[PDB]
Formats: C-alpha cells, sequence, structure tokens
C-alpha cells in the first residue's frame, strides 16, 4: 500500500491531542494524515495533508526523529509529533467536504484498545469511533514519558 503521512498535535499542556472526524468510510476520529504524492518527501506529505485537513501549518516545527510510525496490513503510516500548540488555535479544513469536525481529546481519555465482546460470547471487537487513532496511543504515551518526563 502507499505509505501515509501526518501529524499528532499536542497542546502545551501535553494533555490533549487533535483528532479530525472524515465522512462515510473516515467516518471516525483519526490523526490527520493522508498518502504520499509521487517523488513527494515525508515531511512534505505530513504538512500537505495536516494544512489540508486543519487549516494549520507544521512545516516550521515539524522533527525529523519526532514521529511514530506503525505498518498496519502492510501499510506504513508516520505522524510527526508536534506539541505545543495553543489550544485556541482555529483550525478549519480546506473543504467541508471532507472533514466533518476538529477537536481538541484529552490523551488519558482515549481508549488505546478496543473492547471485545466477551459479555456476549461472541468473538471480535464492539465498534470505536477512535478505532484509526486507537493503535498510536499506547506508543504515543510511552514516547511522551521517554521524551518530556
Ligand atoms: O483517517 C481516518 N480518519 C481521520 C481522517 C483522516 C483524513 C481525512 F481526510 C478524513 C478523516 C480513517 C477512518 N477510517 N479510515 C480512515 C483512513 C483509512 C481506513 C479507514
Amino acid at each position: 500500500g502507499v505509505p501515509t503521512y501526518g501529524a499528532i498535535i499536542l497542546d502545551e499542556t501535553l494533555e490533549n491531542v487533535l483528532l479530525v472526524q472524515g465522512y462515510l468510510a473516515k467516518s471516525g476520529w483519526g490523526f490527520p494524515k493522508g498518502k504520499v504524492n509521487k517523488e513527494e518527501a515525508p515531511h512534505d506529505c505530513a504538512a500537505r495533508e495536516v494544512f489540508e485537513e486543519t487549516g494549520f501549518d507544521i512545516k516550521d516545527y515539524i522533527c525529523k526523529d519526532d514521529y511514530i510510525e506503525l505498518r498496519i496490513n502492510d501499510q506504513l503510516a508516520r505522524l510527526y509529533i508536534i506539541p505545543g500548540i495553543p489550544k485556541d488555535t482555529k483550525f478549519n479544513p480546506k473543504t467541508r467536504r471532507e472533514i466533518r469536525n476538529i477537536e481538541w481529546f484529552s490523551i488519558e481519555k482515549l481508549p488505546c484498545h478496543r473492547n471485545d465482546m466477551t459479555p456476549k460470547s461472541k468473538l471480535g471487537l464492539a465498534p470505536n469511533k477512535f478505532f484509526m487513532a486507537i493503535p498510536f496511543i499506547r506508543p504515543l504515551r510511552d514516547w511522551l514519558s521517554r521524551r518530556f518526563g
């Protein structure tokens, strides 16, 4: 699959992260990210996708070595970590045709796994609106503990 790039944006307290909500198949909440274009550098794709989805330009803030990368079903997703962005920042996507809403979420309240259905003796996982963000949460919390305190 084609690699994806984006950002995990945190506020100044390091408490909260910015998630975006799409439509249809992308109807839940997830980090801003998207597919890399031909010959485009990872940092440029991340900034591009983040600016298209949030209206916020991370180019002056990206640190090259500060990201979380996950390979999920053979697609690689790398989110650059961008702390310190004020919570009163005005985010607006380029078009409401792709992005429904943009919100801050408390990191400590976000799930870092989906719940099974053991109550009902049924296999699998219950739906969770944070399903695209979930795989990054534990690695983010571990990364913040290491790199900050
Ligand atoms: O990325 C997602 N959500 C946030 C988002 C990011 C960019 C955007 F333009 C709109 C919403 C998402 C949700 N479900 N799927 C995805 C991606 C691929 C697998 C299905």
